[PDB]
């Protein structure tokens, strides 16, 4: 009866070096992910909405121009709805299938559903188009790296779909897309072959993105059986300042403060940690001011915070892959 599902227990960090770290932070561009992969999310995509379609063929067609080995997978499933029926479609983005053990990077890719106001449109900029954008400029910035993996380990992204409650939110209507998957993964063997191991036990570690983008986002330690993950990412953003490699950041404003948080948060983690799924979630409390208003839009967003955000989680990644 093997025990590899408890290897993440014990799983180490590769640290990477300064000389290393300024090739990370160098290599990530905030501008080209913003006019590449975030503007095109920047539009109204509820579940079952064109812009969702559109949504789904950007992130898939961003990740398949990249050099790694990914392989896509829709999962698309019905749920009751307040408005009856309908169809939703995650989208998981995976190296190396058969490795047992993922870390797995994720966000949603739906947008609130709100009707048009005054002529303005609901767009999540922070909720989550950045989040998204974000994960396929961490693919795209650590192609190269990725492509080696071509500690039987690897990379997983996940974009839900229907994350948010078509009203607002309750049990029933809410994390339509986790929900489904989380129970997915739980009732299928992995690797293929398996007796009686799942896609769950092999989840390392579920890194959540959700509300990024706003100025000084201060994100808490909820979990502690993650407590020693969130603790890489303060020694990261630390010695990232020092180094001189963030910009308009201060250690007094850091983004990853000491400090729990007892609270549950809805949010698509849930049904990962209600089946025993280890959860960094990167949400900030409080969340930003614009949420679920037509102001959490692209004006709004602060663009050296996400950069700051982008090489902190990237070189996360490669330390946790020992990339
Ligand atoms: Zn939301």
């Amino acid at each position: 009866a093997s025990a590899w599902p408890e290897e993440k227990n014990y799983h180490q960090p590769a640290i990477l070096n300064s000389s290393a770290l300024r090739q990370i932070a160098e290599g990530t561009s905030i501008s080209e992910m913003w006019q590449n992969d975030l503007q095109p999310l920047l539009i109204e995509r509820y579940p079952g909405s064109p812009g969702s379609y559109a949504a789904r063929q950007h992130i898939m067609q961003r990740i398949q121009r990249l050099q790694a080995d990914w392989v896509l997978e829709i999962d698309t499933f019905l749920s009751q709805t307040p408005y009856g029926y309908r169809s939703f479609s995650n989208i998981i983005s995976t190296l190396n299938p058969t490795a047992k053990r993922h870390l797995v990077l994720a966000c949603h890719y739906d947008s609130k559903y709100f009707s048009h106001w005054n002529n303005r449109v609901f767009v999540g900029a922070t909720d989550s188009a950045v989040p998204c954008a974000m994960m396929l400029e961490l693919a795209r910035a650590l192609d190269k790296k990725l492509l080696s993996l071509k500690p039987d380990l690897s990379l997983q992204l996940i974009f839900f779909d229907g994350e948010e409650a078509f009203l607002h939110w309750s049990p029933q209507d809410s994390l339509y897309g986790s929900r489904h998957l989380a129970a997915k993964m739980a009732s299928t063997p992995h690797p293929p072959g398996a007796r009686g191991t799942s896609q769950l036990h092999g989840m390392d570690l579920l890194v959540l993105l959700d509300l990024i983008g706003a100025p000084n986002p201060t994100f808490p330690n909820f979990f502690p059986n993650s407590a020693r993950w969130f603790e890489r990412l303060q020694a990261i953003e630390h010695e990232l300042h020092e180094l001189g490699l963030l910009k308009d950041h201060s250690l007094e404003g850091r983004y990853f403060q000491n400090y729990s948080y007892g609270g549950v948060i809805q949010e698509d983690h849930i049904p990962f940690l209600r089946r025993g799924v280890p959860v960094l979630h990167l949400i900030p409390s409080p969340f930003p001011e614009v949420w679920h208003t037509m102001d959490d839009n692209e004006e709004n967003l602060d663009e050296s915070t996400i950069d700051n955000l982008n090489k902190i989680l990237q070189v996360f990644v490669l330390e946790y892959l020992h990339l």
